[PDB]
């Protein structure tokens, strides 16, 4: 009775415009008899060429000659002559290419799966061996990840509306007819489903079909707020391991193809902090490499403090590129990662295609002042003095991992921390709740991932990034006569009460062609506070500065 599974057609529902609709306009353009392309498309019926193509018996390249004869045969009966420029190859090439994803439909499908539905795609498709088959391959891959099953006609040897495929569909979904809703742009494909007892929605226009699907499922799909970008499931990611040197191996996650983009997280985060950026960046045509920085998660965490100074952390990232075969890579960082990528561009510009930083500005070294004096001359950086002593800051953060991350990963309007009274009060969480409320930015599952990551190597490694003030300062002073002249981007967050946008006001002195981005109502955790704006800024900057 109560629905539980949802099935979606591709051509006409999830993808628009349908191939039949582009074939109809072609009939109008070249002034053919109406429907002639569709009579040739459907010549022979269940024993014709198109059904042999839809069943995997022949490939698309094999079917085009058969479609050419059907058009010459159909044009002979209607007493007409096909133009001199008639090309079925070129006609379908434009149709397959013009087909885009119906985002209101896919977003509604995601909402159902989020609410606990089993989503699937049931489409009549073909084995595409065209030279331009990659265009259709990209489309399928980005739709496949959002559904539990993709049942293709040419893979199973069954086509709609043959009843055998619907019995195969119900077996795949492991559900009864009256528990499944099925959407298709063709009414013929619904009669066998409507006979087995499943709910049917004829999709003519998307917003009306969504109104019907709202009613039968009891879930609001239309006029739903803007959904978050696609997140990452760790157990479905490609996990990579590179040994940059003895006792030091770096763990990273990889997705997509194209120019290598290397993401560097901050303190106290993980590769998972790019969960909203990784698919979005890979979809834009990039090979994302989200790192576990030295001392974090599955990466090595040697205890020595000097192993985390900026000079060592940068030489190892260069090595990481070497052992992977990458001459360059776009470096996007946040918090400590952002500071590391600034010095990557300053010391190894030949290995940085482009550099970008979230929140963290490039503050050049002061040759006449130690960094400890400057940190003391700023009450917001007072927690960094508390971090200096080893073991002290570790005991507090490692005491209750759940409370630690729930008190940190909070929006700008949820803050329960006072970064300016840390050393005085003798702790970061002295005046914070023992069981803080779950922020709007992170679910309980996402918090429990960070907990499991930091159960590995603790907080010693991460905190050691703070404990190389004098070493990093001596190193940076060697680059005081340089200038960053590669593509650079500085993204500032309005409500970051520690890395304020005003700290970046002088950066153009050192980066003349610096580009900028600003995100409003955004706290420190830029990636998970405003992921849709982070994705927009980066994909726009990458497409114009990093790619060729
Ligand atoms: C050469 O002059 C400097 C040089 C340098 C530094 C300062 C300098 O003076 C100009 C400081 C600056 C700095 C600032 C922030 C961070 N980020 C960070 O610690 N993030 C963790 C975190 C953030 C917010 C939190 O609170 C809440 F969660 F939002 F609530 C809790 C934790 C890093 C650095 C790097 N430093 C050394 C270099
Ligand atoms: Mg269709």
């Amino acid at each position: 009775m109560t629905l539980r599974a949802a099935v979606f057609d591709l051509d006409g529902v999830l993808a628009l415009p349908a191939v039949f609709g582009v074939l109809g306009r072609t009939e109008e353009a070249l002034a053919l008899p109406r429907g002639l392309l569709n009579d040739a498309f459907q010549k022979g019926g269940p024993e014709g060429a198109t059904t042999r193509l839809m069943k995997g018996e022949i490939t698309l390249s094999q079917w085009i000659p058969l479609m050419e004869e059907n058009c010459r045969k159909c044009s002979e009966t209607a007493k007409v002559c096909l133009p001199k420029n008639f090309s079925i190859k070129e006609i379908f090439d434009k149709a397959i290419s013009a087909r885009k994803i119906n985002r209101p439909m896919l977003q509604a499908a995601l909402m159902l799966r989020k609410k606990g539905f089993t989503t699937a795609i049931l489409t009549n498709t073909w084995l595409d061996d065209r030279a331009e088959r990659d265009g259709l391959a990209q489309l399928m891959c980005e739709l496949k990840m959002h559904f539990d099953f993709l049942i293709e006609s040419c893979q199973v040897g069954m086509v709609k509306p043959e009843p055998q495929i619907y019995k195969f569909l119900l077996d795949t979904l492991k559900a009864s007819p009256s528990e499944v809703v099925f959407l298709d742009d063709i009414g013929a494909n619904l009669k066998p489903a409507r006979d087995l007892g499943m709910v049917t929605i004829l999709v003519q226009d998307t917003d009306t079909a969504l109104k019907e699907l709202e009613k039968v499922t009891g879930i609001q799909l239309l006029n739903t707020p803007a959904p978050l970008p696609t997140s990452c499931n760790p157990s479905d990611m490609s996990h990579g391991y590179v040994t940059v040197k003895p006792r030091v191996r770096l763990h990273f996650v990889e997705l997509g193809s194209g120019p290598a983009v290397c993401l560097c997280h901050g303190f106290p985060e993980s590769w998972y902090s790019w969960r909203y950026q990784i698919p979005a960046l890979a979809q834009a045509g990039y090979r994302v490499l989200a790192m576990d920085m030295k001392g974090y998660g599955e990466s090595s965490a040697p205890p020595e403090i000097e192993e985390y100074c900026m000079e060592v952390l940068c030489k190892e990232m260069v090595t990481f590129l070497d052992k992977l075969g990458l001459s360059q890579a776009v470096f996007i960082g946040h918090d400590w990662g952002g500071m590391l990528v600034w010095y990557m561009a300053l010391f190894y510009p030949e290995r940085v295609r482009a550099v970008a930083s979230l929140n963290t500005p490039f503050i050049p070294a002061n040759p006449n002042m130690s960094p400890l004096e400057s940190i003391k001359a700023n009450p917001v950086f007072d927690y960094q003095l508390y971090f200096q002593e080893p073991g002290v800051a570790e005991a507090e953060l490692e005491q209750n991992l759940s409370r630690t991350f729930k008190s940190l990963f909070r929006a700008s309007d949820e803050s329960v921390l006072s970064m300016h009274k840390v050393c005085e009060a003798g702790g970061l969480f002295v005046n914070s709740p023992e069981e803080p409320s779950l922020s709007r930015m992170v679910t309980e599952e996402e918090i429990q991932f960070y907990v499991q990551q930091f159960k590995k190597s603790g907080f010693r490694g991460p905190l050691n990034w703070y404990r190389n003030m004098e070493r990093n300062w001596k190193w940076a002073c060697k680059s005081l006569g340089r200038k960053i002249l590669i593509p650079a981007l500085m993204v500032t967050a309005e409500k970051d009460f520690v890395l304020v946008p005003q700290m970046s006001q002088h950066m153009e002195d050192w980066i003349p062609h610096l580009k900028r981005g600003h995100i409003e109502d955004c706290g420190h955790w830029t990636q998970m506070d405003k992921p849709t704006e982070v994705n927009q800024i980066l994909i726009k900057w990458l497409d114009s500065d990093a790619r060729n």
